[PDB]
């Protein structure tokens, strides 16, 4: 459901794109993946649709509208349901955190730990900007380590942070918690897209699940898109895989049930908890490259998109993940502000995240082109296919000078 081409309608060499098919073929058959769904698309017609291998293992062909697991890919989609309320002036990025979240008046910060190994707490010193929770600049911590190394992350883990029984709950552990550091000091990747899933609910006043359904996935015809698999659609779902320590063989990944598919969230994680299609994610990512609108449908200004896909960082910061030098980092996605200094060969200003369960995506408005990869796969294999899909893409593309 987006208009199909010849790979030279969109100035690709169709024989060199077929390296790219060859690629994800050899990454089934030597087991590194079940299988994948991948997405290419210029100028606004689709030049390559791909679904490889199996959906689950010995078991049916991967169909092109199977349903994966997006994980932190979520990120983006939140950022845009942020941005409407944003055109609405329910908040600004200069505003305090505090002023929506009041609870986050009584922010600590973890300075060093005591002999006893308990950390040192501090009043934050100022509430963290909007600015700062959409750009993972806020201070906050991660969700999913248990390192004695970092204090604050491991209270989250503790906590149980990320499993909480709702959004507010959430919100109120967060609090009380210690901050990784003080606001405004260090790109780390973190819980602010969770916190920002809270303020959607509390300024929209409905959950978070219903708003990004009314004012995106509806809108924009995201039909498999959502915080779960409804029973009819379990059949299209992608099962997860990792890689077995010391064999390197497929195995069913064991992951806790709170991650589950199955039924709705009690807490929707506006920073990980999406579902999606290749096609789904494909619409998302052609409204980018529109400025704000997908076949008449607008959901955002052009000027709110141009806003979202520059970079909000400082000068001095580093971007230590996608999922380098000349990257930056906009509204809940990456910013390659400088290509060239890593000789990556995407436009710069190209935009960019990925998934734990292996899924990425790119959009280039300077090629005016897009890259969607569906896998199932925990691990390193996502990044690679990636820098991978990247370069291949790449190669097969043929621009006047
Ligand atoms: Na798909």
């Amino acid at each position: 459901a987006l208009p199909k081409g010849k790979p030279e309608e969109g100035g690709f060499s169709a024989e060199r794109l077929k390296r790219l098919d060859d690629h994800m073929q050899t990454m089934v058959d030597r087991g590194q993946i079940a299988g994948g769904v991948t997405v290419l698309a210029r100028h606004g017609r689709v030049v390559q649709a791909r679904a490889f291998g199996r959906r689950v293992l010995g078991g049916d062909p991967m169909p092109m509208d199977a349903i994966f697991r997006i994980r932190s890919e979520t990120k983006p989609v939140t950022g845009v349901a942020m941005m409407m309320l944003y055109e609405q002036g329910l908040w600004r990025l200069d505003d305090p955190v505090s002023l929506h979240i009041p609870e986050f008046a009584n922010l600590r910060v973890a300075k060093g730990v005591d002999e006893t190994g308990q950390p040192i707490l501090t009043p934050v010193s100022r509430s963290p900007t909007m600015r700062e929770l959409m750009t993972h600049t806020a201070g906050f911590a991660y969700g999913l380590a248990n390192d004695p190394s970092s204090p604050a992350d491991q209270a989250y883990y503790r906590a149980e942070v990320l499993q909480s029984a709702s959004l507010t709950d959430l919100v109120q552990k967060v609090s009380g918690l210690p901050m990784f550091a003080e606001p405004g000091q260090l790109w780390r990747y973190s819980v602010a897209a969770d916190i920002q899933g809270y303020i959607v609910e509390k300024l929209s006043g409905q959950s978070l699940p219903v708003f990004m359904q009314e004012r995106i996935f509806t809108p924009l015809g995201m039909k498999d898109t959502a915080f779960y698999v409804p029973e009819e659609k379990q059949a299209r779902l992608a099962a997860l895989y990792d890689g077995d320590p010391a064999t390197g063989q497929l195995v069913p990944a064991v992951e806790g049930a709170w991650r589950d598919v199955s039924k709705p969230p009690a807490a929707p994680l506006g920073g990980g908890g999406l579902v999606s299609t290749a096609g789904d994610f494909a619409r998302f990512a052609q409204m980018i490259l529109n400025k704000g609108e997908l076949d008449g449908v607008r959901i955002l200004k052009p000027e709110t998109v141009a806003l979202m896909t520059q970079n909000h960082l400082p000068e001095g910061f580093v971007v230590t993940t996608n999922g380098a030098a000349g990257m930056g980092y906009g509204i809940d996605m990456a910013v390659a502000v400088d290509p060239a200094a890593s000789g990556a060969p995407v436009g710069p200003g190209t935009v960019s995240w990925g998934g734990s369960a292996g899924t990425w995506f790119w959009i280039d408005p300077a090629n005016n082109l897009f890259f969607v990869g569906m896998i199932q796969r925990l691990g390193g294999v996502g990044p690679g296919l990636d820098a991978q899909s990247r370069t291949l893409v790449y190669q097969a593309l043929e621009r006047p000078p």
